[PDB]
């Protein structure tokens, strides 16, 4: 199932995200490969919503290092999915 699997795994709840969801945009944690359009299908299968715009960017651990060698900027990607008007993914809306 190439849905929320490899592509968009779990949602990210944060000020820049919660106050962002405000418009319907949803940032997600996803593998460094889920083609932009692929992310559209990942949430469309689980969130069963309508993706009207998906913007993803590479995300690295906060200090991308944590003390001495103990992680180092890994390879993580974030995905912001927006849905048309009238829609609203409840996966992050009730995740507060």
């Amino acid at each position: 199932m190439k849905t929320a699997y490899d592509v968009i795994l779990a949602p990210v709840l944060s000020e820049k995200a919660y106050a962002g969801f405000a418009e319907g945009k949803y940032t997600f944690w996803v593998h460094p490969k889920a083609t932009k359009t692929e992310i559209k299908n990942a949430v469309e299968t689980a969130f069963k919503v309508k993706v009207v715009k998906v913007n993803t960017l590479h995300v690295r651990g906060k200090k991308k290092r944590l003390g001495r060698y103990l992680g180092k900027r890994p390879d993580r990607k974030k995905a912001i999915v927006q849905v048309a008007p009238g829609q609203k993914i409840e996966a992050l809306e009730g995740l507060i």
